[PDB]
């Protein structure tokens, strides 16, 4: 029964999930002046040409677009990563207003939303196994700022009223996640965690420097979703973001000078 409210939100999660106060928790503030350019970071390889999207689901915390990860169809490699990481799903975190929503912050700036493209290390064979490993997942985080519409997000936006409430899903085949990327693949990387329970410390975070622009109308539609299931009182799905957590003994590395 965790969520994002006063009574079940992030400040409460440590009671059920004491790793909440662990040593490699996410998200973090990315201090752009303290992150170090790491000349040894291989270039990042996002190969999504063959991606097979399937379904879009409101799970009561976010909306998830799910992909067929039974084969190496959409993968992430290179940059900080060893081996191959297979795309399983993406989702967003967003705010009730344009000035908040992202999980990661950049010199304390909050963006309106944050996209997470979630990949698991194929050497651990399934996702469940991967989340039990320090290098189990690689999450590609991309900030959303409000400006001009993002055309490759609109198929997402346009379908949301079919999954208004928790537990609703719809067919979402033939969606190409490459349309959600910015131009540049410059990134920050650091070792961290899931930003939701169970908060496992199993993520290599890769956060793109260049945000994508989305329109106000686009993000507005995210905010019309519901945390609640159908035929319950309406709690709008907003502010599903965890605030920034202590960096502790970690370094954020930059791929760019
Ligand atoms: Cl499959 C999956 C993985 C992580 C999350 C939530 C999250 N953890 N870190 N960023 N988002 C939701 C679904
Ligand atoms: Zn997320």
């Amino acid at each position: 029964h965790w969520g994002y409210g006063k009574h079940n939100g992030p400040e409460h999660w440590h009671k059920d999930f004491p790793i909440a106060k662990g040593e490699r928790q996410s998200p973090v503030d990315i201090d752009t002046h303290t992150a170090k350019y790491d000349p040894s970071l291989k270039p990042l390889s996002v190969s999504y040409d063959q991606a097979t999207s399937l379904r879009i689901l409101n799970n009561g915390h976010a909306f998830n677009v799910e992909f067929d990860d039974s084969q190496d169809k959409a993968v992430l490699k290179g940059g900080p990563l060893d081996g191959t990481y297979r795309l399983i799903q993406f989702h967003f975190h967003w705010g009730s207003l344009d000035g908040q929503g992202s999980e990661h912050t950049v010199d304390k700036k909050k963006y309106a939303a944050e996209l997470h493209l979630v990949h698991w290390n194929t050497k651990y064979g399934d996702f469940g196994k991967a989340v039990q490993q320090p290098d189990g997942l690689a999450v590609l985080g991309i900030f959303l700022k409000v400006g001009s519409a993002k055309p490759g997000l609109q198929k997402v936006v346009d379908v949301l009223d079919s999954i208004k409430t928790k537990g609703k899903s719809a067919d979402f085949t033939n969606f190409d996640p490459r349309g959600l990327l910015p131009e540049s693949l410059d990134y920050w990387t650091y070792p961290g965690s899931l930003t939701t329970p169970p908060l496992l410390e199993c993520v290599t975070w890769i956060v793109l420097k260049e945000p994508i622009s989305v329109s106000s109308e686009q993000v507005l539609k995210f905010r019309k979703l519901n945390f609640n299931g159908e035929g319950e009182p309406e709690e709008l799905m907003v502010d599903n973001w965890r605030p920034a957590q202590p960096l502790k003994n970690r370094q954020i590395k930059a791929s760019f000078k």
